[PDB]
């Protein structure tokens, strides 16, 4: 049984690099001279060269800081070899589980979402839902999680803020009386969604309000 227990590595790891991950060893090492190799993607197939193996010692190292959102998790094989040529373990399954940070803003699904309300709606009327979505991880974290808040709406007429978002859902709606299309027709408000639960980075895009006829 030569084997090794999961490992599992954060993502844009600060090093130094190379970093030691593990050490394999064989126990036939007592018999013999044993040389390391490593093979699979991330090692000798593409990615290359991110995960490599000391030749004499065994231990695994990691060369470079990972990238969960390109590949989340690797299945590497180790092999030991006998100065005289001869396979003396059976090849080593080895995984390499790549963690999550909070690397990623927000992105909204469109620059501009549009929706419309009749002039009579009462205050508390959902006029549109908006969405952004988060690359990382938002099962064990907040890194891919959003918050919804509005930067801005124009025009102020006839006042300012008359109008707010669900924060976990991006439903806007109007919470203010005194729509009138004649005044103003059409409201622009700039919408923001922010990670960690509002608490991260921020980006932001457009929704178009129409008072219809
Ligand atoms: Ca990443
Ligand atoms: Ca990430
Ligand atoms: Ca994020």
């Amino acid at each position: 049984d030569w084997v090794v227990a999961p490992i599992s590595v954060p993502e844009n790891g600060k090093g130094p690099f190379p970093q030691r991950l593990n050490q394999l060893k064989s126990n036939k090492d007592r018999d013999t001279k044993i040389f390391y190799s490593i093979t699979g993607p991330g090692a000798d197939s593409p990615p290359e060269g991110v995960f490599a193996v000391e030749k004499e010692t065994g231990w695994l190292l990691l060369n470079k800081p990972l990238d969960r959102e390109e590949i989340a998790k690797y299945e590497l094989f180790g092999h030991a070899v006998s100065e005289n040529g001869a396979s003396v373990e059976d090849p080593m399954n080895i995984s390499i589980i790549v963690t999550d940070q909070n690397d990623h803003k927000p992105k909204f699904t469109q620059d501009t979402f549009r929706g419309s309300v009749l002039e009579g709606v009462l205050p508390g009327t959902s006029v549109m839902q908006v969405t952004a979505t988060d690359e990382d991880d938002a099962i064990y974290t907040y890194n891919g999680v959003v918050a919804y808040s509005i930067h801005s709406q124009e025009p102020k007429d006839p006042h300012d803020l008359m109008f707010t978002i669900h924060r976990s859902t991006g439903t806007i709606s109007v919470i203010s009386s005194g729509l009138d299309r004649e005044k103003v027709p059409e409201y622009t408000l700039t919408i923001q969604a922010t990670d960690m639960d509002g608490d991260g980075s921020t980006t932001t895009a457009v929704a178009v309000v129409e008072i219809l006829d």
